[PDB]
């Protein structure tokens, strides 16, 4: 295996994966999101946020109000383990993380925080060999 | 015949209407929204918004800083000559508008204000010809 891993997020408010596995010889792990639509980044756009399943609807909500500039996420937000910036149609951006911020046997959730896309863009995130 | 109307919205940001006339036989006119989805308005919230085509995106705007307690449309915004209360799965409101307030031959834009749904939820009003 391998320390990164590809998503495609669309203009349907969808993501192709539900699930993403960080193998455990990882030190980092890289997220590549594709935005593979073709709708500006003011009406369908897309990133990727990662956080404890728990911190989901929170930082969702004040990644609301951080506005378009800061990326749909609060800016310094402690609950945000990582995340990408947020990208239009044919665009694409990766985050590279630290997999010890990671607790094994833990789940993850993995959300698009554009107003209103986290109700449909949501995955899970969990660290095994 | 009826100066009614039935718009259904669902779980995938869909209305299963892209365009309602409007017969030039009423004097006034009811549309009726139901939400045929089973997701809470917190997630999946919908609700049907009439402006002329051009202040789709002014009204939206707008309206997503409203807040939710304000169906997200923005209190006395004059862009909009009418509108439904933001309803959850399982619910239904209906609105009843003035016909004199369109104009023969032009093109209105009905669309939701939840945040994010507007790129998605969409669709064309219009007097009979």
């Amino acid at each position: 295996a391998q320390c990164e891993a590809t998503i495609e997020s669309n203009d349907a408010m969808q993501y192709n994966l539900k699930e993403m596995v960080v193998d455990k010889s990882c030190k980092q792990f890289t997220v590549h999101l594709k935005h593979v639509g073709k709708m500006a980044k003011v009406a369908m756009g897309h990133n990727w946020v990662l956080t404890k399943e728990a911190d989901k609807q929170g930082v969702a909500t004040d990644g609301m109000n951080a506005g378009l500039a800061q990326d749909y996420v609060k800016a310094g937000d402690t609950r945000v383990i990582a995340h990408t910036k947020v990208i239009g149609g044919g665009e694409s951006d990766s985050v590279t993380f630290d997999v010890s911020k990671l607790t094994p046997g833990e789940a993850y959730a993995y959300f698009c925080s554009f107003p209103g896309h986290w109700a449909m863009m949501k995955g899970t995130l969990k660290l095994s060999n």
